[PDB]
């Protein structure tokens, strides 16, 4: 894995902001895209754009082959058994919402439990809150340990014979914890529940094998893994998707349409109303080819290196608190003691450094950590040790700068 | 309006298919895109891609300004009063579904009527069928005249004091009729109903002024008007959108999130769950700038010219039936007597000519016309009279070719 060679593939990194080299450490909000992806989109709009699934004219055929080819790339990428299990959506949020609407809201009665965890992104909270409100079921939260991980015992405790759904993140965007999805699936299934995995933060960073994880549903977002904006995937087990009603209706997903009643296509088209996201899906194909050429295990190893290096260098700074465990994905959430995270991020941007400050779409988790906001930095396959050095230096400098102003005003 | 200069802006047109110059007459399925659009997307991914709405770092700010700037371009383009009325979606289908879910399904009781027409695209049929099934309301269809237009008398007849929604297309993708939206809005409002306009086929082709039309909701698709794939808009009157619940839930659309309950953002963000379609929205901005530079009235005039020319030349061919009225948008649906439309389209493709054959996502309308399928050709700002000549010549040749084979087999 050569990082110089990889960085040469990302045009956006070769620029300055505020007079300094850009240092992009915001990949957990959105990743950057290599030439291969961008040029895939260009080629699509310049040469073979058309509507798909009609195949009566040449361009339409090319477009169709690109689009369904991309479906097959997604299938191999997460190791699903069939393309019928791979549905293209607007992104992880929409995917999770489809499950909550079409699965939860048709199969929850009073009595039923939906169990989430406290570390969940909002996409994996609000749909369930709304499903339980609409059906008079009840929502339960699996508690967290002191280091922000989840114990399987707490899981065994929370899920009972009344649990219909367990909804959890593979990887937390805030704590960087990697949840024990495979064991949690076995637990859920023992109690007769399905598991829905939010795989937004795992898919870009590590091999996903839905047959190994044994999850029922699994959601991911293109923009987090070098892909075009605007597109995501829902994987679901063919037997469950066969029994779910579509979330949206219109052309493309129907077979026969009468005045009053209509029948649906086979999977996957049953779940794709309207002209699909053609170019974004083909670009996502391109992103997958790119990551598979580097190797997901290689990417994973790289991320291990950067995260370990960052935890060490953060521990060398006084007055910084890091949240989450030792074993983690490639991100660090943190606060400078006595400086608000928004201020940290703005000062960091004056040095060319892009990080996130705020609630990270995890307000319940913010409350659990006992804070209003945090700062967060995330590494990806284009990041280096040098970049973490610049971050720690700028945090040192920020500490000095705020203290100096405080002391100055004190006199 | 110089057509040579405009065609120089569309790379995709400069190619051959099957040894012949491409002649793209399938814009009603999807339009092609000029350099300005494609280069907008390239610039986005090459220079300023980031997540939006955080504004703590430079790129994030640029991205935000691009995205919200695009919202303002949409607002000026359809003459809405406020950006709060402009919601970005996946496309027209999703837009119509949002209205059917969040408006219809919360405000229909038994007793209530939803009136559609027979000429509707499926996106504007199936959501309503499903809303009425879920709420025990009833669905009514406004009948068509002999030439496939709608009379205001039939409208006055169909809508009654029990009608809650009237759902209709501005322009039909099959008949090319332009419906009298403004008068139909007045009728609907007299009976205390809202009107939902499907503006997928009108928006690319003519000035839209939602204040003049006085519609309540209006839906359109980027890919039909030179824009990126994957993106659309829902316009709705601010007072109606203020009282609608969101269709999907997650990050970005919340204000405070508790364990059990959550509050929503202000419009428009209330209706945009998840990372939005950043690049596609900015590209759609670019498409709007492009069409406004040519002038929508100019585009409209061009389309009038091509459609009149096509109806004349079709009337010069024996054994072709054209459907729809004399006064029409820039498309012709047709059949060769005695040749199946799929065969017509495949033979046309061997000559480099792209047209559509099938049900056109309007099966009820196909039944009304008394046919299984039709062929359809659509003109746009890159099309010329020469292209219609090549189409009519190829249809003549196709007539001769099928007749010859018939006679040959007869001997
Ligand atoms: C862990 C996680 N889950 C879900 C989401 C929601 O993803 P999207 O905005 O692409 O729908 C995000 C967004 N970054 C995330 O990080
Ligand atoms: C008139 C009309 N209405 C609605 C739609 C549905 O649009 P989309 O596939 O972009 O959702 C189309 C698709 N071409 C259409 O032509």
């Amino acid at each position: 894995m050569n990082i110089t060679d990889i960085r040469e593939q990302f045009p956006i990194l070769h620029q300055q902001v505020n007079g300094h080299d850009l240092v992009y450490l915001d990949s957990a909000a959105t990743s950057q895209k290599p030439r291969a992806v961008i040029e895939t989109l260009d080629k699509y709009y310049n040469q073979y754009n058309s509507n798909v699934h009609r195949g009566v004219h040449t361009l339409g055929t090319r477009a169709t082959d690109g689009y369904e080819g991309a479906r097959e790339k997604v299938r191999k990428f997460i190791n699903a058994k069939s393309m019928a299990e791979i549905i293209f959506t607007k992104g992880t949020t929409t995917s999770l919402n489809m499950v909550a609407l079409s699965y939860a809201r048709a199969n929850l009665k009073p009595g039923d439990e939906v169990v989430i965890t406290y570390m969940e992104h909002h996409a994996n909270i609000i749909p369930w809150q709304q499903a339980v409100k609409a059906t008079g079921a009840t929502l339960k939260y699996i508690p967290l340990q002191e280091d922000g991980t989840i114990s399987l015992e707490d899981v065994r405790e929370t899920v009972t014979s009344n649990t219909k759904i367990v909804a959890v993140s593979h990887v937390s965007n805030v704590l960087g914890t990697v949840n024990p999805i495979k064991e949690m699936a076995k637990i859920a299934h023992d109690n007769g529940a399905v598991i829905v995995v939010d795989g937004a933060q795992s898919t870009p960073h590590m091999k996903i094998d839905v047959q190994d994880l044994d999850c029922d549903f699994f959601a991911l977002s293109s923009h987090k893994m070098c892909g075009p904006t605007g597109v995501g995937v829902l994987y679901g087990k063919k037997a469950l998707l066969e029994n779910m009603e579509p979330a949206e209706f219109g052309g493309e997903m129907i077979d026969f349409v009468g005045l009053y009643e209509s029948t649906w296509k086979e999977l996957p088209w049953k779940f794709e109303a309207g002209t699909p996201i053609i170019a974004g899906a083909i670009g996502l194909g391109a992103a997958i080819d790119f990551l598979e050429e580097i190797g997901l295990d290689e990417i994973s190893r790289h991320e291990h290196k950067l995260a370990a290096y960052a935890l060490e260098r953060f521990r060398q700074l006084d007055g910084v608190t890091v949240y989450g465990p030792e074993e983690r994905a490639g991100l660090v959430t943190f606060n400078l003691d006595d400086v608000h995270p928004h201020d940290v991020a703005t000062v960091l941007d004056a040095e060319g450094i892009a990080v996130r400050a705020g609630h990270h779409c995890a307000q319940p988790l913010m409350k659990w950590l006992d804070v209003t906001a945090t700062a967060a930095a995330s590494f990806y396959l284009y990041n280096t040790e040098e970049e973490i050095d610049k971050l720690v230096e700028a945090l040192q400098k920020t500490k000095e700068y705020f203290t100096n102003v405080f002391v100055d005003l004190e006199h």
